[PDB]
């Protein structure tokens, strides 16, 4: 699925991200835009042999098992394939674990580089949530 901005905003709200660990919904929408371009199927290979998966580009070195990342962990206890569903539940649930790992949304460099410091509330403007 390729989500629309407000479509994703609504789905993330329904799955409990609005103000999760102190991060307003706009942060999550902005992160998804710059990580995956709202694309649930997005994958990107990394220099270390890990891959980023799905709408929030969750990395196989720490968070999910793809059986092709030597030395990696699976801290969300899920196969990375689950993060390539059109339904965002698995990605949201794993993101909640990532953000609670005690470094906030800094885990998403695209968020820190392209969202943090901007008015992220603009990302949910005009959505009827
Ligand atoms: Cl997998
Ligand atoms: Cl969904
Ligand atoms: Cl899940
Ligand atoms: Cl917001
Ligand atoms: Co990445």
């Amino acid at each position: 699925k390729v989500f629309g901005r407000c479509e994703l905003a609504a789905a993330m709200k329904r799955h409990g991200l609005d103000n999760y660990r102190g991060y307003s919904l706009g942060n999550w929408v902005c992160a998804a835009k710059f990580e995956s371009n709202f694309n649930t199927q997005a994958t990107n290979r990394n220099t270390d042999g890990s891959t980023d998966y799905g709408i929030l580009q969750i990395n196989s070195r720490w968070w999910c098992n793809d059986g092709r990342t030597p030395g990696s962990r699976n801290l969300c206890n899920i196969p990375c394939s689950a993060l390539l569903s059109s339904d965002i539940t698995a990605s949201v649930n794993c993101a909640k674990k990532i953000v609670s790992d005690g470094n906030g949304m800094n885990a998403w460099v695209a968020w820190r580089n392209r969202c943090k410091g901007t008015d992220v509330q603009a990302w949910i403007r005009g959505c009827r949530l």
